[PDB]
């Protein structure tokens, strides 16, 4: 694979964790949303996830053309990853009450109302900026095994 | 009921009714959320319509979550109606295929890409303005029966 891509995987893996440390990581379509309704101008990023135990969810395709609707007007960088159970060990770092029940959409947003200048945000806001060029809006990264 | 609130539904009972003769009138969600993400640009005014029938429905409360939050991101005017019925017999104005199989949301774009001065959307813009005033940012109009 790229080296772009190599260094998006890591990027996010890292912005992952960071976030999840700093309790800036909102889990599942539902704190999502309330989060977009809620607090928007501090969002920073946004994964969406599915896999093939999701083919077919109707209402939760709906649900990603909303949200990607809304990153996009809103400048909100957006990917997408299909490795559902890689992302839940990430994102399974604390103590689960079990297995975050969904991580179909994950959102990042800074700590403080100023800007974040975090490393592994400036990589992939460079990865989406590329992507966008050639009209991927939603560009998928494959996050490290 | 108020004169304001009188107006509105007449207002709203007329805004619909122009926007399917001018083809501009885009219904139920999975259309809504498509023109979002194509041209959200010329959407000027959102409509969310639910019963009895759908308390119970999760994902639909979702989509009005992430619906309301994007029309008020992006300053589109945005209402509520509970009478379905009575929106399915104004919006079933054509040759209906049936039934407009989900009018839970509507959205309203304007013909061209400047402005639409139509009176019935700047009484309604108003109407909007004075509900956003006391934090009411989905208000509910009754239709004229």
């Amino acid at each position: 694979s790229t080296a772009r891509m190599q260094g998006a995987g890591k990027a996010l893996h890292e912005l992952l964790l960071s976030a999840q440390r700093q309790g800036c990581l909102t889990a599942g379509v539902y704190e999502s949303a309330k989060v977009l309704n809620v607090d928007p101008d501090n969002v920073t990023f946004c994964v969406l996830a599915a896999g093939e135990e999701d083919e077919g969810d109707i209402a939760l395709q709906i649900h990603f053309t909303l949200i990607q609707a809304f990153c996009c007007e809103n400048d909100i960088d957006i990917v997408r990853v299909g490795d559902v159970q890689r992302l839940a060990a990430i994102v399974g770092a604390g103590e689960e009450a079990g297995a975050p029940g969904d991580l179909h959409c994950i959102l990042i947003s800074n700590p403080n109302e100023d800007a974040w200048k975090d490393p592994a945000l400036e990589k992939l806001s460079l990865f989406c900026e590329e992507s966008r060029s050639v009209n991927d809006w939603v560009p998928s990264i494959t996050l490290p095994e």
